[PDB]
């Protein structure tokens, strides 16, 4: 076998850390402390990018992959990294082989990074050696790497998928998608329009799967991305998204039920299945 460090902020199997407040959700760090690795395009099956991971809290860490959208590079969703490391999790954020590739080689670069991460968590010489629960992951994608992450799905097993703008074109087996999914959608897109994308995918994945449609009024196709005004709101939802479905971590089920987020002018739309969580 390999060696895994336990998990040593744990409880009720995988639930890591204290209960936190909505605020600590909404804020840009959670409780444990960044560091990070550089991954140079000489990695296997993608371009490189960044590992971001905490140590405090010990191993067990699920592990989440991060791609960028059709002529983006990873800095459009690298906030993502460090956001969720904070909260325990083992995040690369990446860039691809180059950036026009499409959203089914995507999905093999989102698998790839992954298993480079798994890869590193075998290595003894790595800062990660240990930390990681191969049995555990998760990914999220912006535009065609949002088209990606949901193709995914379909092809590995997969414990949570965040497409964010997702953009996908042709056929597809999303309608037998057993990951949560959380679709952050942006109202005003021009490139990827919610009635064609976004939403109608939300609309075709299993009622059984948990499920979430979180549409940011007025947003532009780069409404979820690094910088962009959601990043609080966005970022709650998807830490404790990757806490329930990744972590199996149930006190966060709380912060993303019966909220009624479309209450708020920020929020133009949200769907949830609630009662299947
Ligand atoms: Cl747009
Ligand atoms: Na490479
Ligand atoms: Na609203």
């Amino acid at each position: 076998s390999h060696m895994m460090v336990p998990c040593s902020d744990c409880s009720n199997g995988f639930e890591r850390g204290q209960v936190p407040r909505v605020d600590q959700l909404e804020s840009s760090r959670g409780p444990y402390s960044v560091k990070t690795i550089n991954v140079s395009r000489l990695a296997r099956g993608f371009g490189g990018g960044t590992i971001h991971y905490s140590t405090e809290s010990g191993g067990q860490q699920g592990i989440i992959a991060v791609v960028p959208g059709y002529v983006s590079y990873e800095s459009s969703i690298q906030w993502w990294g460090p956001r969720l490391a904070s909260w325990g999790f083992t995040v690369i954020t990446i860039n691809t082989n180059t950036i026009y590739d499409q959203p089914d080689n995507r999905a093999g670069q989102l698998s790839a990074a992954i298993d480079y991460v798994i890869d590193k968590s075998k290595d003894r010489t790595s800062p990660i050696y240990g930390l990681v629960d191969p049995n555990r992951v998760g990914v999220i994608g912006w535009s065609m790497g949002g088209g990606g992450s949901l193709k995914l799905a379909t092809d590995r097993k997969i414990d949570a998928v965040i497409p964010q703008a997702p953009w996908y074109l042709g056929l597809n087996r999303f309608s037998t998608i057993t990951s949560p999914t959380m679709i952050i959608a942006c109202q005003a897109d021009a490139v990827a329009p919610v009635s064609v994308h976004a939403s109608r995918f939300y609309n075709q994945i299993p009622r059984t799967t948990p499920k979430a449609y979180f549409e940011i009024a007025l947003g532009s196709h780069f409404c979820a991305n690094t910088g962009y005004p959601s990043e609080d709101i966005l970022g709650r939802n998807g830490v404790a998204w990757m806490k329930r479905f990744i972590d199996k971590d149930e006190r966060y089920t709380q912060f993303l039920c019966g909220q009624n987020f479309d209450s708020s002018l920020r929020v133009s739309e949200y769907r949830d299945n609630c009662s299947y969580y």
